[PDB]
């Protein structure tokens, strides 16, 4: 009944021939298509030639729950060289997401009790309302200067800057000056070394160091200068916790980094790098989704009134509670999800697997390279019929892993959640969102799925 | 691919033009409404001069007013023609309001390069004074055309039943083309600064 791994159907392309497309462009942003049109054409699964080397790409919820079922204590992603090969060009230890084995499980459960324990969400998000409070308050003193009671803008900017602020206060107990007012020049280097940071890793992780090493030898220097950036941020912001913590311990919560270095059950350099991670990771993945889903209620005014009159309703409640932001707007919080399902930030999921297993009835070799590809995934007409369209009551009632699975899945994932429902919940509250633009945006692959152009959103108050 | 305005039109054209444009932009009842917003911005300016003014022991402050002037008409001019108040008194210029000071100061420098002798001359004699003229234009455009694309955008939405600036009379009237309203819209906001 079950067929040899070479009886699966083969990508078309050359793990060459692409090396050198990505040479020539510097990248790879119809990534997400051409895996897309791939599916279409051979089927639900298929092996690429990495030759030698394993590889099979998924796309099916069915497929999603057999490779989890194989997650063993240890489960394991791909090694991303150029990530950690700064990690040892400098000798700083490296964060969950990029350890695997009994390091990455160490780190991983000291990690949950304060970054995704729902426990700790009640402890930030009141912390989170606050930010995106002041966003609200900020963009209405805005509109209302305007005679006709209205903003007409590009979001982007500004909500890369929330998730920034909010990231920071979730994080560090640190209120930057960032939201109602200017982006600072170490906000604008941050987020231009993680677009840059991110475009790197594209150029070199597609082809071993030996080969990139020479054949793109400043794309490596531009991906270290980078994260030198990157890491000069975050730095910062730990320096500051660890020398106020070290003076006196607060009673009161005051981050989700604090009770890590309060708790003190990772080393400091295990505690430096995660937080690395987390002030890294808490920005692009936040803001796009977030994004999207201003787009989709822009051009979706039904859907958008619908949530609105449940944050209305809502509305008394969460102010006198944030905490209960969670549990007061659940199709606010599917509204999410469909954003996730069509926009999914990053991409694929990945495991290198542990044990032999069978997928859609071929025979999956143990140390295979199993990716599961979410843009088709969700996209899939079958499982979610009339897949264009935005639908968060889908959500009401496996089909949603944008976030992945198991012991592995996100460790931001409430909080990205939390940042992004809180301020949708309160621009809803207070502003009416539109667009002429409704047009499909055009998604681009660095490393993430983000949108390639940033449509002009309308901002009424009323 | 542009029309226009009136700065530049001759003949049934312009005449066409503008006498869609005098009842809203030049008309005692045009003035009515506009007025109240032109001073509303004026009254920032004096404002926010004394705030720092008084801040001084002697109460008084000596600078150039060039910069801040600018902006006060650039400020006045967006309300009055877009009913939008942009920061500009009493804050800093933005880079945006620089750059568009620039691109019309070059524009002007560069208009009297090439008025004077027939294009076939300057074609050769000066190309990268054209390249240079067309350049400030673009930014020019960029900006005029930024303000047309919020108010369009808005107006599509909701049509308001109070005063909102001369571009909106425009808009809503529709008696000009969107070309013609785009053309003219440019030509005041380059010219009222
Ligand atoms: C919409 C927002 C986000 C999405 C869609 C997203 C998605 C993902 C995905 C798909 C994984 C792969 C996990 C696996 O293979 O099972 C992951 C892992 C991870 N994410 Fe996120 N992420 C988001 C936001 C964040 C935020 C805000 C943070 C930091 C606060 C973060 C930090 C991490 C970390 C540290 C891991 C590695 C966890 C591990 O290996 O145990 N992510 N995320
Ligand atoms: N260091 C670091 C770091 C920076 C950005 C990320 C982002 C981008 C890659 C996919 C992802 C899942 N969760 C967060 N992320 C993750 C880690
Ligand atoms: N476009 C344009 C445009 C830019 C500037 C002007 C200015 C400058 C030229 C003389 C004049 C008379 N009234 C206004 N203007 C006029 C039009």
């Amino acid at each position: 009944t079950v067929l040899p791994f070479e009886a699966m159907p083969q990508h078309p392309g050359n793990r060459w021939l692409r090396l050198l497309q990505i040479w020539r462009e510097q990248g790879y942003e119809h990534l997400h298509l051409e895996m897309h049109q791939t599916f279409q054409e051979l089927g639900p699964i298929f092996r690429y030639n990495l030759g030698g080397p394993r590889m099979v790409c998924v796309m099916l919820p069915e497929d999603v729950e057999k490779l989890q079922q194989v997650d063993s204590l240890h489960p394991c992603r791909m090694i991303l060289e150029p990530w950690v090969a700064y990690r040892q060009h400098r000798g700083h230890k490296c964060g969950v997401f990029l350890l695997n084995g009994p390091e990455w499980r160490f780190n991983r459960l000291r990690l949950n009790p304060d970054v995704l324990s729902p426990k700790a969400v009640q402890r930030f998000l009141p912390m989170v309302d606050a930010v995106a409070r002041d966003f609200s308050q900020a963009l209405k003193k805005k509109v209302l200067q305007n005679a006709r009671g209205s903003l007409t803008l590009d979001v982007q900017p500004s909500i890369f800057h929330y998730t920034i602020e909010a990231s920071n206060l979730a994080l560090f107990g640190e209120r930057l000056g960032l939201v109602g007012h200017s982006p600072s020049s170490a906000s604008l280097n941050f987020l231009h070394a993680l677009e840059v940071m991110f475009k790197s890793t594209v150029q070199l992780m597609f082809m071993p160091r030996s080969l990139s090493r020479w054949i793109s030898p400043k794309v490596w220097k531009e991906h270290f200068e980078a994260w030198d950036c990157i890491f000069q941020y975050g730095d910062n912001c730990i320096q500051k916790i660890y020398q106020e913590l070290a003076f006196n311990r607060p009673q009161h919560y005051t981050g989700i980094v604090a009770e890590l270095l309060l708790k003190a059950e990772l080393s400091l350099e295990a505690i430096k790098a995660n937080s690395m991670e987390l002030t890294a990771g808490s920005v692009d993945t936040t803001a796009f989704p977030l994004l999207m889903t201003l787009f989709e209620l822009a051009r979706n005014p039904d859907v958008q009134q619908i949530l609105r009159q449940e944050s209305l309703a809502a509305a008394a409640s969460i102010s006198e509670h944030p905490q209960k932001a969670t549990t007061e707007l659940p199709l606010l919080r599917a509204a999410l999800k469909e954003t996730l399902r069509l926009y999914p930030v990053g991409l694929f999921l990945e495991r290198v697997v542990s044990s032999d297993l069978v997928l859609q009835n071929y025979h999956i070799p143990a140390g295979t390279l199993v990716q599961v590809f979410l843009y088709s995934l969700g996209r899939n007409a079958a499982l979610f019929p009339r897949p264009e369209r935005y639908n968060p009551q889908r959500w009401l009632d496996f089909h949603h892993v944008p976030f992945g699975f198991g012991m592995r899945q996100c460790l931001g994932r409430r909080l990205a959640e939390a940042e992004m429902l809180l301020l949708l919940h309160h621009v809803l509250k207070h502003f009416l969102v539109e667009t002429l633009t409704q047009e499909d945006i055009k998604m681009v692959y660095s490393f993430i799925l983000r949108p390639g152009t940033s449509p002009l959103l309308t901002f009424r108050a009323i």
